[PDB]
């Protein structure tokens, strides 16, 4: 599950963006794309280092596939995509990574445990 | 605290939905309804498995009352409600469960510790 | 990173609020304001304890600077601000505090590790 909150306006989010995220996250995490969920929230009231220049606050939740090297690799990918598609500088992006226990993720009337 | 983000439109969220979630969560968690917070965010730009068919990304935070069996039960309850009231398929819902330490939840100028 | 979700309408958020939050959080956390991110989301569909008087659901993520006494101090400051500026009663504010590992925070194409 990847969520991006940004002050970039909705009209600046290119068509195809959610599919591009889905695809690249599936490749990066090694997870099947059927399990990948993405959520983009434009037009937000936000600031980064006191400034309202384009920025993004993001989260990536996964059951495993979270760790030092893997998170570095995710950040390079995701900042790269935010720069190329939303014109957000990578140094105005935070991404919180969460390694979820399977018992703590609900789906399809039960959990993954 | 229960949060639902969904691509279902605002008009499709029935009047009374926040009160129903409040009541059912109070019953499920055993907590008084005065402590239950609910937040529904419709009209979102999101996808699940690459698809923009109705879906939901949710979170349930609680000080205790989180665990393997309890979270299975919550997921049956909450996917049931999202299916009945918002017409979302349970297999397009993720719920992240968070067992919060009392010291890490702020309220009324202090924390719950 | 501080996020506030509230039912208070956008027109009730005073000019300067994101700067005030940035400033006061820099002071409270001891971190330079260049590293502080803030995000205010008004006009939400939310209830707290069964009712829809002004309320807020918030999160504060930090690499360290999270703990029992510190979090009590943050709650005093942030509930104070939300009361003074948004007219939200402190007993209708929840703030979830997250102590993030540096390896689990992405920024500038890498992590903080």
């Amino acid at each position: 599950m990847f969520i991006v909150n940004t002050n970039v306006p909705r009209a600046s989010v290119p068509d195809g963006f959610l599919s591009e995220l889905t695809q690249q996250l599936a490749q990066a995490t090694g997870k099947p794309p059927q399990y990948i969920a993405v959520h983009v929230v434009p037009d937000q009231l936000m600031a980064f280092g006191g400034s309202s220049e384009p920025c993004a606050l993001c989260s990536l939740h996964s059951i495993g596939k979270i760790g030092g090297a893997q998170n570095r690799s995710y950040s390079k990918l995701l900042c790269g995509l935010l720069a190329e598609r939303l014109r957000i500088s990578p140094d105005r992006v935070y991404i919180n990574y969460y390694d979820m226990n399977a018992a703590n993720v609900g789906w399809n009337n039960s959990t993954f445990a």
